[PDB]
């Protein structure tokens, strides 16, 4: 339905900053009428076409269209949409538990069983999207949030659908976007895009989650892109000495250039590392640990 033309401030209390993109600013908010808390995403609108600042009507309407479709316990929910002269404001589910990687860095120990549990949460959210032919296109640790960091096993919420796109039958979608470190070769090569790009990103997130190291990240953006296109990564024993074989197989099957060869979200969920076939493989996963020393070190370096 239409965006609300009323003043956001007239119906919402505005609190602290939660974050921002280049073209958006997210703030904690409360609906005066209900007393309920949400997050208000203020997206700056473009003036005409050649504007350096602002997001286009098409891109704003796409994000809204996608968010209005999604109702899943591992995905952020949309509440309301407002529009003024400068901004289109998205009223979203309040997510305030911080980044998953922040929480993990806090743990005294982490087993691969625990790790897979969090990974499955992401996989469950992505599956829901992919079933609806929706690609997220921006899967990275920043966009992997939690509701509450104070329950034993926190619940993951996938956020920021600014780059999300509905995959159409027989329509070629080609674009260059996202954070270099996490993008699939087809993005870099300006080649047809689909749901496969998300699966590559999951492989990168898993890699970092288990090691602290990033598979393709170089000294510069130039190096990073060269590594991605040539698929040049390793399981160095400095970072992967504790890692199980199935964990490496899971990643190895996700970091594949050929899109048709890469695991689908369904194939990823069935994979023995996520889903043990017998008690043996379940116990191997249970006893395998993540070196949080390396994970923590590298995460603080991201701060």
């Amino acid at each position: 339905e239409p965006f609300k033309q009323q003043k956001v401030e007239d119906f919402y209390d505005i609190g602290e900053e939660l974050g921002s993109g280049q073209f958006a600013i997210v703030k904690k908010c409360r609906e005066k009428s209900t007393g309920l808390e949400y997050a208000a995403k203020f997206i700056k609108k473009r003036q005409s076409r050649a504007s350096r600042r602002g997001v286009s009507r098409e891109e704003i309407e796409r994000e809204v269209s996608i968010l209005r479709q999604v109702l899943h316990h591992n995905v952020i929910t949309l509440h309301d949409v407002y529009e003024n002269r400068t901004d289109v404001v998205l009223i979203l589910e309040l997510v305030s538990g911080g980044e998953l990687f922040d929480f993990l860095a806090q743990k005294e120990s982490l087993s691969e069983e625990e790790a897979t549990s969090f990974i499955k949460q992401i996989l469950d959210g992505v599956n829901y999207l992919h079933t609806k032919k929706i690609a997220h296109f921006d899967l990275k640790p920043e966009n992997i949030m939690l509701l509450d960091k104070n329950i034993p096993i926190p619940h993951i919420k996938l956020i920021d659908f600014g780059l999300a796109h509905e995959i159409e039958d027989g329509v070629e979608f080609k674009n260059i976007f996202g954070t270099p470190e996490f993008v699939a070769p087809e993005i870099v090569n300006y080649e047809p895009l689909g749901l496969e790009a998300d699966m590559w990103s999951i492989g990168v997130i898993t890699y970092i989650l288990l090691s602290g190291a990033s598979p393709f990240l170089g000294d510069t953006k130039q190096e990073t892109l060269a590594n991605i296109t040539s698929v040049s990564y390793d399981f160095d024993e400095e970072f992967f000495s504790h890692t199980s074989e199935l964990a490496k197989d899971f990643i190895r099957k996700l970091l594949v250039k050929e899109t048709r060869k890469r695991l689908t979200i369904q194939e990823a969920l069935r994979h023995p590392w996520i889903t043990p076939v017998d008690n043996q493989q379940a116990m191997v996963r249970r006893e395998s640990v993540v070196n949080l020393e390396n994970f923590r070190k590298q995460y603080v370096r991201r701060r």
